[PDB]
């Protein structure tokens, strides 16, 4: 039986907030940087506005909606807080900024900087965030580095809603498990195998799964039993993690709760189980106008 979910949609103001620099745009909506002054209350919060591609196809809304409801259904410390929708022509969705947005970008755009605590406690906090979705029974379905979302460069949170489904119910080809590619089977397991190839698209500072490989090949390359290769920086150790999540047998591959512990362990020790040139030595990062007096951050910012 199922619990009823109870979670509130907030209803927000257009006049509750101003936008202030495009973030993103072209490829689907437009995002916007903003901040959030809540009713009258005297907080402010950094948000990001995703008002979706103008033209207002009735298959839109109730594709962003969704999202709208997993992710107000949604609360965890690594899983991206909606905070909001704003009913207004077209619907924005209101969400915390991530000032250091996709993680693929900031690994491609860092490699030299990260070291290996940050890349060990990355896969712990998806691992986590994972482990939550899993206790509320839903599946992902598109678990990667470019839907997770960088806070702060210690502090990652899983993002996009728009194909989570519950399970039991009913195309990123290059990291779905092969039950996915060949049956559609997508199970909290199919998930695991995409937490492997995201780990991979880490330790490689952001390359392409297969690259070259078209996508209609790949269910063969696996069905062969080839996988991605040991990334330069990887012992075997996590290497061997990586590939467990790629096993044939759903039921073989590790449990989220698991890979939380075993990245656990090796991020107690970090340099023991990635080898990076000039490690030791690397600092990373930690925020527009002036009236920054009464910024709270969203996860600061809660609701009775
Ligand atoms: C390639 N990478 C892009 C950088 C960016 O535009 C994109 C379109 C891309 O990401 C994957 N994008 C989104 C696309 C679809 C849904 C949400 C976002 C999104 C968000 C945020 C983004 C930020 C930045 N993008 C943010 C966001 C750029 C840097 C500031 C934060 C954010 O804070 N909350 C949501």
């Amino acid at each position: 039986g199922e619990a009823p979910n109870q979670a509130l949609l907030r209803i927000l103001k257009e006049t509750e907030f101003k936008k202030i620099k495009v973030l993103g745009s072209g490829a689907f909506g437009t995002v916007y940087k903003g901040l959030w002054i809540p009713e009258g209350e005297k907080v402010k919060i950094p948000v990001a506005i995703k008002e979706l591609r103008e033209a207002t196809s009735p298959k839109a809304n109730k594709e962003i909606l969704d999202e709208a409801y997993v992710m107000a259904s949604v609360d965890n410390p690594h899983v991206c807080r909606l905070l909001g929708i704003c009913l207004t022509s077209t619907v924005q969705l209101i969400t915390q900024l991530m000032p250091f947005g996709c993680l693929l970008d900031y690994v491609r755009e860092h490699k030299d900087n990260i070291g290996s605590q940050y890349l060990l406690n990355w896969c712990v906090q998806i691992a986590k965030g994972m482990n939550y979705l899993e206790d509320r029974r839903l599946v992902h379905r598109d678990l990667a580095a470019r839907n997770v979302l960088v806070k702060t460069p210690q502090h990652v949170k899983i993002t996009d809603f728009g194909r989570a489904k519950l399970l039991g119910a009913e195309v990123p080809i290059k990291w779905m498990a092969l039950e996915s590619i060949l049956h559609r089977i997508y199970t909290h397991q199919s998930d695991v195998w995409s937490y492997g190839v995201t780990v991979w698209e880490l330790m490689t500072f952001g390359s392409k799964p297969y690259d070259g490989i078209p996508a209609s090949e790949i269910s063969s390359i696996l069905e062969k039993g080839e996988r991605l290769p040991q990334p330069p920086i990887c012992t075997i150790d996590v290497y061997m993690i990586m590939v467990k999540c790629w096993m044939i047998d759903a039921d073989s591959r590790p449990k989220f709760r698991e890979l939380i512990i075993e990245f656990s362990k090796m991020a107690r020790d970090p340099q023991r189980y990635l080898v990076i040139q000039g490690d030791e030595r690397m600092h990373l990062p930690s925020m527009d106008e002036e009236d920054m007096d009464d910024v709270v951050d969203a996860d600061e910012y809660l609701i009775p």
